[PDB]
């Protein structure tokens, strides 16, 4: 039996509107062009012998508005004239004569992890594919990038309205990436250096497998659901210890224990006791527990309540 | 000896300039006037009946220019005429038909665990207060606010920028404070609801025990140091298990490590045996840890590096 679960990304459309691509020196990626602003990594600033210890307030110093050449090669191709230049954070902020025609409704906000998000990713300012993630608690995300993706960008959509979220910047040693929010801060304590770095650990995120065990509720799998509970401050006590995010309940969750009957403290203890073992049984198809769909997923795509 | 470290908040005349009085109905609390744009947290929106659960897309909808007062106090008084009003995530941006004259070169950012910022307490859109906090790893502040403190503003300064980074909203059951970023999101999990929420465990935060500890050696107070290292990889296994954040190097910690001639591991592995008990004995006047002074406090107040 099928969960009726996927990995679903927002339509795409609104923003490959938007991509363009930024050449600096030597070095190109990607952009967002949004109004009369194209955001991009600063690090298109970088020789390519420099990406180690780079100082980007000289080397923003060195730049004019004619350093950076900006062109849309999607839809109706342009070539963006830049007559500002400034930095916010890790990205360029290049003002351009010409505000986007396509320019959707859209916001900046930072991503909280266990939220999902999409990826538009793109190369030379061409989009090649869409795909979605969460944001672990480490302030990675597992994607799929190479070499000429920076630039690419992640969002949510609220109605009409584009929130992004996450512009590409980096891979870590461990084959997991991040990248900047559009206030400029990097996501977690990652640098735009370079350079090998600390890397957090990653733990379960809770909410998400709750959501998740909800779902095989929704689809008749229920042999790990017992009258036994365990309290959310219990639990987060546990957590702490054993490698799970903090519970931490939303009108989403309570939407899924009301469709179902089955309470969140149930759950909690269900989890606690599948984290020693599924002892040879199953749940939609997996023998371990998944936090990658999260309580909107299973809202959306099982009941179509979003 | 004293360590020559106290709380040390920027100058706040530019931030003052800037606060007005926001009133709704029968509600009031401060908000942030920027250019033509007036900031300030959305649940001014409510009755003081309906804050356990408001539907603010209801309460937005209902609202008209004419709905919201905005006063300026400090100065030169003024009364600011709404022409726009809109949400972004739990705040409001409210549109005025007069442009800050004293609007400082500004950004917005999101401040992360173990970063410190100044905050300018204000009643009725008057200043009252400046205090220094850092960002607790559980996404509160260790503050101080009461009945009428809502909107007032948290904020870092780069040369003369000033990057916003907080606006209150709300005092927790042990007595902390959270709030929003500019882009409208709250820190952590949190919810502009008047409702009991979860509080995530704190943490001792690592990189400012360790400034600590150089603070402590650069005033000839180093009795704690011995040959022994404990590596980065050790450590951060051992803080995961014991209540501390993981420990990620900067260029400002290592500055500290040259200037004293003491290397990171080495207080690492101090930190580990003091978590157990100082023996009786005294660090910069404490018998505990402290992790309140960052490592650019350190370099800034008694090295004189920015
Ligand atoms: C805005 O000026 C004000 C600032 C508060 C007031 C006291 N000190 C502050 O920092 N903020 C609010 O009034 C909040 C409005 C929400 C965001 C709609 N509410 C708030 O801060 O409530 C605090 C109270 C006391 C501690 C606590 O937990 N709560 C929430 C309600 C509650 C729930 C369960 C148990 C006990 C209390």
């Amino acid at each position: 039996h099928h969960s009726g679960l996927v990995k679903m990304s927002h339509p795409s459309g609104d923003v490959e509107a938007c991509m363009v691509q930024v050449t600096c020196g030597s070095m190109t990626l990607n952009g967002l062009w949004l109004d009369n602003t194209v955001w991009c990594p600063r690090h298109v600033m970088c020789p390519a012998d420099q990406l180690s210890d780079p100082n980007y307030d000289a080397l923003l110093i060195s730049m004019t508005n004619h350093s950076f050449s900006v062109q849309k090669h999607i839809g109706a191709p342009a070539n963006l004239r830049v007559v500002g230049h400034a930095m916010q954070g890790t990205l360029l902020k290049l003002t351009v004569d010409v505000a986007n025609p396509s320019t959707p409704a859209y916001t900046f906000t930072t991503v909280k992890p266990g939220a999902a998000f999409s990826v538009l990713a793109c190369y030379n300012g061409r989009p090649t594919g869409t795909f979605t993630v969460v944001m672990r608690p480490n302030y990675t995300i597992k994607g799929s990038f190479l070499c000429g993706s920076c630039g690419s960008v992640g969002y949510t959509k609220e109605g009409s309205v584009i929130n992004f979220c996450y512009m590409h910047q980096m891979e870590l040693a461990n084959g997991t990436h991040t990248g900047s929010a559009f206030d400029g801060t990097m996501y977690g304590a990652f640098m735009d250096k370079q350079v090998h770095q600390v890397q957090l650990t990653d733990k379960y995120c809770s909410v998400n497998v709750v959501a998740w065990l909800y779902a095989a509720i929704l689809n008749g799998c229920a042999w790990f659901v017992k009258p036994n509970r365990t309290s959310v401050v219990s639990f987060n006590e546990w957590a702490l210890a054993n490698q799970f995010t903090e519970f931490v309940g939303t009108q989403s969750v309570d939407m899924l224990a009301v469709k179902t009957g089955v309470a969140i403290e149930q759950l909690l203890y269900a989890i606690q006791q599948l984290y020693t073992g599924f002892q040879g049984k199953q749940i939609l198809g997996s023998t371990m527990l998944e936090d990658e769909f999260t309580p909107e997923d299973v809202n959306m795509q099982i009941m179509g309540v979003v």
